């Protein structure tokens, strides 16, 4: 169930969600599946922040991606109440307090723990791990492990040289057949071996 | 849909939930309120000021300690079993007091408000905050347990807002100063209010 | 219904969940929705073991299935082994067991706490609402936050040693009835003397 889930690309119909190959969601049997993860994302506008998810990601049950930016609430105005979005004739002069946050971008090979919450506009680099229940309020670096609320640095998965090797080779770009030829290396800690294998194919 | 939605006043049936005008929930709202008995007038109530914005999946914890006494041998509420063997159990329930959310409060998505907490006017509760203690007027808090982040305005601006209490004005009066309401010009709104008195 | 909820022993069918008497869940979607990723058809997986007289708040989560096949130390965390893809046939199984999750007796789990895999929580512990318990919790310890951290102990070390001797959760409901005035009190020393006289 958490090992396989169901692939996200089949579950979504919102054009503002873009997801790469093989990425899956393990909360598939709850509610409406992956769609329930995605909060406040307008499907009928092309001028809103989108949710971009790389290939080969694993999203844990109940993860939340917060979209719609500041939801019309301006902390710096007298009131956070979104007057502009009330159908009230008295409030017709209200100014739009909506502020976009930018796209939410999740890299390739990202593992998002169960019930983590990703705040608007955050970028999570390739290979990162988001602990269960983390509240990610800032960008996460490639291969970084973070947790807590607000999420904070725990560690990196690999050495800086291994990270550079992974950033050069971009194994998620290879075909499944090419990944199948080097599956013994993919399922190992031998980053150096996989880098050498990739160079010999170039 | 987080910009508006169903106003809370129209979608509650629990007499122990009292909510001011225009406050809305972007999720219904009854599912936010945990363990609140709708048939008893001797329990902690949930009081919500006007012009509040409540994010999806926020939780307001009611029913106090739920009968669990951390100072007793066991936290198991023997008193609340129908078991004849426990007939002499002592009631462990301890009320927390009303939960009181002020006017113009923004409660982030999936924040949890613990029992008996007061959240002052104009406060902002970050998404996923766990609010275990009172929050001051115009204070921003986050994390678990929630901690101080910042104040939205200076002490003198807060005092101006506490004197003018714009949420008490009619929607018609608010429309007349809407350019100011949608600005950081708190002194301008204050001078505007004084000219109307 | 936070005060008595409904008993867990009667609302479970997953044989990998083992729960003591009187323990109840106050979000009755029932208690089984609290248990995440637990395979009910295998006997070689981590089990969920819950003592008697526990109180589990609404929406608590018990994370099972260990690392769910994700090896942080491998090139990728993507569980190639669990994809039915013919190209990934030589994939190695990344699953690592965490060990059983063990909740002691007389444990209060706050609403929407999450218990990570392999964790042991001692008798008498209190888990604050929304705590994320990433490591073992000691008997009669109170923890909270994310990750959970020590707050206090409910009783002194001498009182805790007394409670670990007498193990009142082992007594019958009838015996507990005979000392209910002491059970509903802070008089640990009094309950210990009562127990000594009953032996
Ligand atoms: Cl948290």
């Amino acid at each position: 169930s958490p090992f396989s889930g169901k692939p996200i690309q089949e579950q979504i119909t919102n054009p503002n969600i873009i997801v790469g190959r093989h990425s899956y969601y393990s909360g598939y049997y709850h509610g409406h599946g992956f769609d329930d993860c995605v909060r406040y994302l307008n499907p009928e506008r092309n001028d809103v922040d989108k949710l971009i998810i790389g290939s080969f990601c694993s999203v844990g049950s109940g993860a939340v991606f917060m979209m719609a930016g500041n939801q019309g609430h301006r902390t710096d105005w007298v009131s956070t109440f979104p007057f502009f979005y009330q159908q009230n004739p008295n409030f017709s002069e209200a100014k739009d307090g909506f502020v976009r946050a930018g796209d939410t971008r999740i890299g390739h090979d990202v593992w998002i723990g169960s019930e983590a919450m990703i705040m608007p506009g955050v970028t999570i680099g390739d290979g990162a791990i988001i602990a269960s229940r983390a509240v990610v309020t800032k960008d996460v670096a490639p291969y970084e492990v973070v947790g807590s609320n607000p999420a904070k640095h725990i560690k990196f998965r690999f050495s800086p040289q291994e990270i550079e090797m992974l950033q050069e080779m971009q194994w998620w770009q290879w075909s499944d057949e090419q990944l199948g030829q080097c599956m013994a290396l993919m399922c190992s800690a031998d980053i150096e071996g996989l880098y050498l294998w990739w160079k010999q194919s170039q």
